[PDB]
């Protein structure tokens, strides 16, 4: 206002600012997947510390045991949390039900859509997109011509990497072969070994593994096989969700300390779960509303970590393209 006048002095004692309490239900897969879950948790313990807040003090995350504990954990979280995040496409029917039940609660869907309910915010990431860089940066690397997929559980939400991924590869050469297999789960590591066992075997030099915790085993069995081999003839991973370069440090039979994870793809929840935690707790949550996270915003990106000069310019090349419309990334 312009002018106030009519004023009277408040002491600071006599301000108070209302918190909000945010929880994350998590999928099977866990808060220590390095890479999806662990984003989201990585954002909520930003955002308590930030609050003077501890875990299960203001903010916590339930572990869903399987999809028939989604329910469970979602109503133990209205309990004492006014914010709730389902992590994961999987838990589209159990928060759309949830937020029916508590109209008086706030409620976030990552990674799907639900549409009509005012107490209700979606996030997607353009996956695509970031999976695109991913793609050129195998493309410029591969020395047997071919890659593999390891996908979770098939989905739109896998499915837009995949597309993306193998849009990426052929944008450089159409030649190389890219090898798909999916796990049918996030959080079974045992069958990521098996997978990528199969592929690298097969001759692929590079895996992208797209299965939260699942691709633990694919970067165990990179390890056993670049343990007992020399340096130059390592094979790669590429991370996905976090930087996973911290996972590629191994030393080859050679004795040569090195690190086989090439680049990641980079997911920013823990990012929108701090933003839209921020958002809640000043009274202006954006129900109803589908938030959408893509190259251009940086909710996804690549890091470029091992990559070869030339990958990086072909990375940096593709990047401009996207963000100006000249390539538009398929989603399925
Ligand atoms: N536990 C999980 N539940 C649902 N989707 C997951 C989970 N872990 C990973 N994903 C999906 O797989 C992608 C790659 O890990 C993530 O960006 C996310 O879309
Ligand atoms: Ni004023
Ligand atoms: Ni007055």
């Amino acid at each position: 206002g312009s002018s106030h006048h009519h004023h009277h002095h408040m002491s600071g004692e006599n301000l108070y600012f209302q918190g909000a309490s945010a929880a994350i239900v998590t999928d099977t897969g866990g808060v220590d997947d390095k890479s999806f879950n662990q984003s989201a948790w990585e954002g909520l313990q930003a955002w308590g510390k930030e609050h003077n807040l501890s875990k299960d003090n203001g903010f916590t995350y339930f572990q869903s045991t399987s999809e028939a504990d989604y329910a469970n954990n979602l109503q133990q979280a209205a309990g004492s949390y006014n914010l709730i995040f389902g992590v994961g496409f999987a838990l589209n029917n159990a928060v759309k039900d949830a937020a029916k039940e508590h109209t008086d609660l706030n409620y976030v869907l990552i990674d799907d859509v639900i549409k009509d309910q005012k107490n209700v915010a979606s996030v997607t990431f353009a996956d695509n997109e970031s999976g695109y860089l991913a793609g050129v940066a195998a493309a410029k690397t591969t020395k047997t011509k071919q890659v593999g997929f390891v996908g979770g559980i098939e989905s739109e939400v896998i499915s837009r990497f995949e597309a993306g991924f193998k849009a990426g590869v052929a944008s450089v050469d159409p030649s190389i072969k890219v090898q798909v297999d999916y796990a049918g789960s996030f959080g079974d590591a045992a069958k990521g070994k098996t997978i990528a066992a199969a592929q690298y075997a097969a001759g692929a030099d590079i895996v992208y593994q797209v299965a939260g915790g699942t691709g633990a085993g694919v970067f165990a069995e990179a390890k056993s096989l670049n343990e007992s081999r020399p340096e130059n003839e390592k094979v790669w991973v590429i991370g996905v969700d976090r930087d996973q370069e911290a996972e590629g440090k191994y030393t080859s039979k050679d004795g040569k300390e090195s690190n086989f994870v090439l680049v990641s793809t980079l997911k920013q929840v823990g990012t929108t779960v701090k933003d839209i935690s921020n958002k809640a707790e000043r009274g202006e949550f954006p129900g109803g509303q589908v938030i959408v996270y893509s190259l251009k915003d940086k909710g996804v990106d690549l890091a470029v970590t091992n990559l070869s000069e030339e990958g990086k310019k072909a990375v940096e090349d593709a990047k401009a393209k996207i963000l100006d419309g000249s390539v538009k990334v398929p989603e399925k």
